[PDB]
Order: structure tokens, then sequence, then C-alpha cells
């Protein structure tokens, strides 16, 4: 009896899953043939490679409880193994006799190269491999194809190549497991029944002190709850224009699917078939970029062009990305880093980061404006690398490509507008709720100063209870000063980047 193994990576759910549904399939069309390990990889190797935060692993952790509890539905389960790929593979291969494996294409570095070694090794022990591309919409390769062999840099480019294309059938979860016995355990199992379960709080979370609220739980059955709840308001959705959301309501503006998104716990083939039914219906709607499938149609554009590039995610070596000069300021960054700028509205964005895991899309652009082209002249890199850390939608691609527009380095060249860090968020909270939730000492200041608390006196400053200096920084930088310096910065990195 030989083992079919689905290989979870991302594509963190049962719904719309091609390669574990072949699995489920070929096992059913064949019973008393076949074992199947659906298994997941705690690979030591991504860490080398990526920063991972608390509240990150916290999510990670609640998906695979779910995927787990959602496989013993279907009479399997999650078997999560320990250890490096490279290593873990040639040993399962043998120790399960593997006839099939499957799983789900990623188009970052370090997953192709893990991938191609993998199919190298399948390929000599004559294991037979089938990839899905089903982590988004279209298949880069495809638009790429379509597109003579280059991304598209634009997003109306981008849209009019990937209209031509076929949107892919979106499948449902597969069939339950027809009289599957328990596979037999293997080396490591008999040494530890308890070898391959799922990673407890306690494990994957070593500093529990920066746990945060848990707000957004992870896992496909959350992902499918948020999205049924977002899309109960047909009017919303349908006239969803994503400028027009507020940065700093209490409550997101926009729907916070990008977690269950980005781990696949959510399929965006599924959403973007879901988003399509309730245009359909309401002949009054937005329409991209500004609209929720223009949204979608975001992430398919920077998952496109970064597929193209493997220096994606740096400046040197990026051939989308201009050079530009960034400056080192160890001191600056701490600042930003830790939400002790002195500008209550950054500060603000960067606490419930930290805290929470996620900000909206707007003010995402406000603290990197304010840490790049704006204000402290800091690399896009820095900023995508505390991103990574603290995000729960981190991802590759997205983290990347926004960084790169928002730093006026790819996409956006118009950096002659730059955010006040004083004026952006008052529009939609003249009041200042939001930066009294996440910057609480400030909550004394009225309206008039609480974006500006330096324009309170000192007696006044006494009054609310918060001496800037004392128990709010005051502000590392001027805006009014540097963000002239810095456009004038940028025009010279720009002459010199166009006459190379
Ligand atoms: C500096 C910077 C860094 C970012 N890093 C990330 C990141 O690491 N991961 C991430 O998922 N998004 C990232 N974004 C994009 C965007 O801000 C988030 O996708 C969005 O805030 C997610 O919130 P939401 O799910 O409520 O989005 P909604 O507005 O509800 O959109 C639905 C989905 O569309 C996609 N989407 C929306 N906006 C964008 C966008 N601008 N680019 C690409 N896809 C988009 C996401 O999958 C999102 O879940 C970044 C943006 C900036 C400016």
């Amino acid at each position: 009896r030989s083992t079919l193994v689905h290989w979870f990576r991302k594509g963190l759910r049962l719904h719309d899953n091609p390669a574990l549904s072949h699995i489920f399939t070929a096992a059913n069309a064949a019973p008393g043939r076949y074992f199947v390990r659906p298994i997941f990889i705690l690979d030591p190797g991504i860490l080398d490679w990526m920063q991972v935060g608390a509240n990150r692993w916290r999510f990670l952790q609640q998906t695979l409880e779910d995927l787990d509890n959602q496989l013993r539905k279907l009479n399997s389960r999650l078997f999560v193994v320990r250890g490096k790929p490279a290593e873990v593979f040639p040993r399962i291969f043998k120790s399960w006799r593997v006839e099939m494996l499957t799983f789900e294409t990623d188009i970052e570095p370090y997953s192709v190269t893990r991938d191609a070694a993998v199919q190298k090794l399948a390929k000599a022990e004559g294991v037979r491999v089938e990839t899905h591309c089903s982590h988004t919409i279209y298949n880069p390769e495809l638009v790429i194809a379509k597109n003579l062999g280059k991304a598209p840099i634009t997003y109306q480019k981008f849209l009019g190549i990937v209209e031509q294309l076929k949107v892919p059938k979106v499948l449902g979860v597969p069939e339950k497991l027809k009289n599957m016995p328990t596979p037999p355990k293997d080396e490591v199992e008999q040494k530890d029944s308890a070898a391959y379960d799922c990673p407890t709080m306690k494990q994957l979370v070593k500093r529990p002190e920066e746990l945060g609220p848990n707000k957004f739980p992870g896992g496909e059955t959350e992902a499918l709850r948020r999205m049924e709840e977002s899309l109960k308001d047909e009017i919303w959705v349908a006239r969803f224009e994503k400028p027009n959301t507020a940065p700093n309501s209490l409550e997101p503006s926009t729907t916070v699917l990008s977690p269950y998104l980005k781990f696949g716990c959510l399929s965006a083939r599924l959403f973007n078939q879901k988003l399509k039914e309730i245009i359909k219906r309401q002949p009054k709607h937005s329409q991209p970029p500004v609209s929720l499938i223009g949204q979608l149609m975001w992430r398919e554009f920077y998952y496109t062009v970064a597929a193209a590039e493997p220096n994606f995610d740096r400046m040197l070596g990026n051939v989308y990305c201009m050079q530009i000069p960034w400056q080192e300021h160890p001191d600056h960054l701490e600042a930003w880093t830790h939400g002790r700028t002195g500008y209550p509205f950054i500060d603000a964005i960067m606490r419930q980061l930290r805290q929470e895991g996620w900000i909206h899309h707007l003010a995402r652009h406000a603290v990197a404006c304010f840490l790049t082209r704006g204000d402290l002249w800091i690399s896009w890199e820095e900023g995508q690398r505390v991103f990574e850390q603290l995000l729960l939608d981190q991802d590759w691609a997205l983290n990347a490509g926004n960084w790169m527009w928002l730093s006026a380095s790819a996409f956006f060249h118009q950096y002659f507008r730059v955010y006040s860090p004083v004026a952006f968020g008052k529009k939609t909270d003249p009041q200042g709720h939001y930066i009294r939730k996440y910057v609480p000492e400030l909550s004394k200041y009225p309206a008039g100063c609480i974006y500006e608390p330096w324009k309170a006196s000192l007696v006044d400053q006494r009054a609310y209870g918060c001496v800037l200096g004392t128990d709010y920084p005051h502000r590392i930088v001027k805006h009014e000063v540097v963000h002239k310096e810095n456009i004038k910065r940028m025009g010279a990195a720009y002459k010199v980047n166009r006459e190379v």
C-alpha cells in the first residue's frame, strides 16, 4: 500500500483546492490501495529568510488547528512534520512509499528554489508530482506570456491582459474519505505518538508577551465566516471604493480578509466569484481599481510583477526599482518602528500594527510615506522588514510592491504629493478617536491639538497629564522642513536614474 501526499504550505484550506481535491478523489476511486497524508512542514529554514512576529505565529497556530479539524471531518487529519524539506522528503518518500505528491504553486524565490529541489528528489524516487496554481486567480506565467514575456507594469495594462484569460473553475470541498484506515506509524511516530500533531501555542509562540488582542482568528472556518459577513451588505460591496474608506476608523473600514488570503485560508478565486455574483445583482457598482474586485486585482498585479523579479524585495538588482540613496538613521528607525516619532497619527498607526497585526491600507500609506520619501529618508526595505514582522497578512509580493509604490521607487512616480502626518488623519477622524485609543497618554488633549500636541502650551500639557519629552516624545523631525528637502533629494535621484 502506497501513500498519496498533499503538501500544505500556503493554500491552508479544504475549499477550492485542486491539488488537495485530486489526492482525495484518487484515494476514493481506488479504495484499499492508498494511504493519504496531508502534511504541513514546520521548516526551520524559512526563519533565516523572513521574520515572524508573535501575532502572526498565533494566526498560523490557529490556522493549522482549524485545518486539522476540517480534515478530521473527512476521515483524515493534518500531519505536521518538523524539519527541513530537503531532509524530510527523502525520508517520508521511503518510509511512506509515496506514489503522488501534490501542492499549490508559489512564486516566492524561497518557494521556487525549495520546490525545484523537491521536484528533483521526487523525480529520482519515481514519485509523481502534480502542482496547481490556485493561490492567485490568474497564473503569473500566463499573464507574462500573453504580454510577450514582460509583466505589465501598469494596473490598466494588467487588467486588459487578464480580461482575455479564462477564469478558473472554483472547486468545492473534497468528498470524505471512503473506508480509509489510519496510516501505520512510521519511524518517528512510533517513538512519539504526537510527533506529527498540530503545534500548541506554547510551541510556536516563544514571545507570548508580544501577543496583542485576538481579533482575527486564523483558519479557513473563520475566513469563510468573515467573507460571508462582509458580503452581507451587498450595497456596501457593490459600491465599495477603496480610496473612500477610512484609515483611522475604530472598526476596520475594509474586509480584513488579507490574512486569510495571504495564507490561503480563503481562496481568492472563490472570493472573486462571490464578488462577481453581487455585481451582477447590483447594477450600480464601482469598477477597478477602486472596487473590491479591483482590490483583488491589485493582489494579482503585484504577484505578476513579483513573479518576474527574484530581487523584488530589495532595491539592488531589482529591474523595477529606482536606485535611491536612502540614508542610515538607526535612532529614527527605532522611533518609527516603535511608534515614538512624536507625530501622534503616525505613532497611533504603528502601535495598532504592533498590537493587532493589521492596519488599514491608507494607514500603511501614511507610515510608509513618513519612513521613506516623506520624512525620514530611510529605505523602504527597512519598512518592509518591520511590516514583515508585525503583519498578519505579511505577503512577500504585496509588502514589497506596495513599499516600492509608497516610496516612489516603482509604479508610482508623483513624489511631489506628500502625506502630512498632521493633516491626513483629520479628514476622517477630526476628533482623534483613533489617536486616543492607540496613544492614550494624549487622551485628554482636545481635538484642536491632539494631532499636534506641541501646539499646546506647557501649562496645558501639564493639565492634560502628558508633557512632551517626558510622557510623549518630541517630534523626531519637523515635517515642514524635511519633506521639502526630501522632494529635492527625490528629484536628484530621478535625474541620476534617468541618465543611466
Ligand atoms: C506599505 C504597504 C505594505 C503592504 N503590505 C501588504 C502585505 O504584506 N500583505 C497584504 O496582503 N497587503 C499589503 N498591502 C496592501 C493593502 O494595504 C492590504 O492588502 C490591505 O490593507 C488589506 O486590508 P483589507 O483586507 O481590508 O483589504 P480590502 O480593501 O478589503 O481588499 C481585499 C483584498 O484585496 C487585496 N488588496 C487590497 N488592497 C491591495 C493592495 N493595495 N495591493 C495588493 N493587494 C491588495 C488583499 O488581498 C485584500 O485582502 C500593503 C500596502 C502598503 C501601502
